[PDB]
């Protein structure tokens, strides 16, 4: 398999900076990698043998050294909303409201183009009293995950209340029930702990997952979670488990002490489960990031000059549409 080439849209134009750039061997002219945040296809190539410099937040910079061993040496943690500068380029770090430390970057250019790299972000009407407020931003990299308008769903808030209450109520009509939740990666924290929280429980999980949780400093974390998965309520499985096959699978385990598994998992507020026996699974439209009406709203607020998609970007076809929905919300603001 050959090794594949950068694309320019992970470039940051004049500078010698790439942005979640791991997995393409010894990127040319690069001097710093950054890293917007732990999910794997951003980190994807970091390991023990990378030797150039990684710019990344501290939760970032924790992962990065306890689970895939990269060097210490190399890894540079930034503090939040400060500036530092980096191969003689200012940078600011600023929270991307995604997963624990996800960032977007804000370089400072030589040339005086100021560029805002969102990461993942879900855009949060806070970042319109940031840093963000006080210069303008020329060029913005932006996650454009759910960049079509049919992409709707509640706030975060609003779904971990569904959450609560309908896990709440499962556990009154049968106090034998299990309430289950998937994961595959760091980020979704609030609605696993939310739900434990409103059962009284900890979350049960794998010493893997246990040991993760450890490097996000969520306060009090320990008194959270905990690998006596007999004691607790609520269990975190790996999303690959959260069918009916794996859910009936570990209904067998803990010795049948549960008769009922309640399950939660992402889509694909007002929601139909689906349910075969006594294994109920919910698809909630919990997100990490931005509806397509955010995104709208933060970038006519931001204003930018130009705008490079960094998801979705595989087809031509896919990068015009964007394009033409990026004018329209310029002809319609005014900018
Ligand atoms: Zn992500």
């Amino acid at each position: 398999s050959r090794k594949k080439t950068c694309p320019f849209y992970k470039k940051i134009p004049g500078t010698g900076f790439t942005v979640d750039a791991f997995q393409y061997g010894v990127v040319e002219g690069c001097t710093a990698y950054f890293l917007t945040h732990f999910h794997s296809d951003h980190y994807a190539g970091l390991s023990k043998h990378f030797t150039f410099p990684v710019y990344c937040s501290e939760i970032t910079g924790n992962l990065l050294k306890n689970k895939l061993h990269v060097q210490e040496q190399y890894i540079h943690p930034l503090p939040l909303d400060t500036e530092c500068i980096v191969n003689g380029v200012k940078v600011v770090l600023l929270d991307a409201n995604h997963c624990p430390g996800a960032v977007m970057i804000l370089f400072y250019l030589p040339n005086g183009t100021v560029i805002l790299h969102t990461g993942d972000f879900r855009a949060d009407p806070s970042m319109e009293r940031s840093l963000l407020a006080d210069q303008k931003v020329h060029m913005l990299y932006l996650d454009t995950t759910y960049c079509s308008p049919e992409y709707t769903f509640p706030s975060q808030q609003e779904v971990i209340r569904f959450a609560i209450n309908t896990a709440f109520e499962a556990v009154t009509l049968n106090p034998h029930a299990l309430v289950v939740c998937g994961t595959y990666s760091i980020g979704k924290e609030k609605v696993f702990l939310a739900i434990a929280d409103v059962l009284g429980s900890k979350v049960g999980m794998s010493q893997e997952k246990y040991k993760t949780l450890q490097c996000l400093n969520i306060p009090e974390i320990n008194s959270l979670i905990t690998t006596d998965m007999c004691s607790s309520l609520v269990h975190l499985l790996p999303m690959m488990q959260i069918n009916f096959k794996g859910l009936q699978s570990h209904l067998k385990k803990c010795g049948g002490k549960y008769n009922q598994i309640l399950a939660f998992r992402p889509t694909g507020a007002d929601v139909i489960p689906q349910t075969k026996g006594n294994i109920s699974i919910y698809g909630i439209p919990y997100s990490e990031h931005s509806s397509y009406l955010e995104m709208k709203r933060f970038v006519q607020w931001l204003k930018p000059q130009k705008i490079i998609p960094t998801v979705n970007v595989g087809t031509w076809k896919s990068r015009s549409t964007m394009e033409k929905y990026f004018r329209e919300w310029k002809l319609e603001a005014g900018y």
